[PDB]
């Protein structure tokens, strides 16, 4: 409907796949080459389904900060025959607050879904399902089951992936450029 939704749509159309694990269907953001991200609670194994196709996982790393605290981001390298468009230049370099963000989801349950969530706070620490978690972004939207892995964008930046909510607020794990230096 406006330039926020335009950037969000461009990311969804070229840089997302539907990932299925034994824990559910997730929006999965492709970042560059065969490297993607997904919430750690997806419990990625040796094999994953990508757009309903059986795919070997070449590497999977559940990220933690240097205090050994969960970040809720798993970086996955997929044995796929095609590369993602390189979007690393859209990733923020530092932890920050944002205005006017969009959360975008693409699954069998929620196809072509876009939500204007508004202001995004650098929340920091969250007890997420009992797990102490750092680098959490917060937005005041009543997000629901089905939205985990959803992409959070502003115009020109891909800032996080949706990892949970409490019924009134939604929470995303930060994406930082430093995660994807090769």
């Amino acid at each position: 409907m406006g330039p926020g939704f335009d950037f969000a749509q461009a990311i969804m159309k070229k840089n997302t796949v539907i990932a299925r694990t034994e824990k559910g269907e997730f929006t999965m953001l492709g970042v560059y080459d065969r490297v993607a991200v997904i919430p750690t609670h997806a419990s990625v194994g040796e094999i994953i389904y990508i757009n309903d196709v059986e795919t070997r996982v070449l590497d999977a790393c559940a990220l933690r900060d240097l205090t050994d605290t969960n970040l809720e981001i798993t970086i996955v390298k997929l044995d796929r025959n095609q590369k993602f468009r390189d979007i690393r230049h859209f990733l923020p370099r530092c932890e920050d607050d944002y205005n006017d963000a969009v959360l975008s989801v693409h699954t069998s349950k929620f196809p072509n879904m876009y939500i204007p969530v508004g202001q995004v706070t650098n929340y920091g620490f969250l007890n997420l399902g009992g797990t102490p978690t750092h680098r959490i972004l917060m937005y005041n939207f009543p997000t629901r089951a089905g939205q985990c892995g959803g992409v959070v964008t502003t115009t020109g930046k891909v800032i996080g992936i949706h990892v949970g909510g409490n019924g009134a607020q939604g929470f995303a794990a930060m994406l930082l450029h430093s995660y994807f230096t090769d």
